[PDB]
């Protein structure tokens, strides 16, 4: 494994998985972050994941600076390596 | 009551979303049961006008979205939902 993904995973757990549990969405269930809501939504990709964190979206809040761009780096490869894989 | 009536509308309109049936999907140990707000220090109108106020957390704050009035309103509601039973 890469040491970016894991490094990926603490970050998701720490600022992510509250709401967004296995890959879930707890608020709005059909933005979650299974492969197939993200292709759908055009999000499938680092730099769309990114541009999310960063600015946020409805019920989603933004995270910058709150969480470096080389960290958003990372949690973006973790998020599409689980999507890919599956959750 | 025309409180706890308008606070359940506002309630609906901006706390449903996260705390449906007075539940916290995304913090199952902060639900709005009488038992969290109690393991909190919550169970009381003073501190979920605080709360809605200033949010924590995930929770984001209402303050200048929600009237000081409706505040008290919406913890009125949720205090007596959560003595009744959601
Ligand atoms: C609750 C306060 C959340 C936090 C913390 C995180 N996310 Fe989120 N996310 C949340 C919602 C309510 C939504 C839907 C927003 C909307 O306007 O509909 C999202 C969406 C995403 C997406 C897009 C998913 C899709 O199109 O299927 C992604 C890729 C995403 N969120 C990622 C993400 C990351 C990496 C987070 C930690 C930094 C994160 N979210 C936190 C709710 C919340
Ligand atoms: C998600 C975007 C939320 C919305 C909208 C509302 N609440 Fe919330 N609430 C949410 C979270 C994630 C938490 C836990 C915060 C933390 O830091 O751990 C809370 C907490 C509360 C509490 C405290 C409950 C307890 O057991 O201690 C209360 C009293 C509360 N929230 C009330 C409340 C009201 C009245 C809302 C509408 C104005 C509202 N919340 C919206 C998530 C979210």
């Amino acid at each position: 494994g890469s040491a970016d993904l894991a490094h990926g995973k603490a970050i998701f757990a720490g600022n992510c998985a509250a709401c967004h549990n296995g890959g879930l969405n707890a608020i709005n269930p059909s933005k979650t972050l299974k492969m197939a809501d993200l292709e759908a939504n055009g999000k499938n990709s680092v730099a769309a994941i990114v541009a999310q964190i960063t600015n946020g979206n409805g019920a989603m809040p933004g995270f910058k600076g709150r969480i470096s761009d080389s960290d958003m780096e990372d949690v973006a490869a973790y998020v599409l390596d689980q999507a890919e894989k599956g959750w």
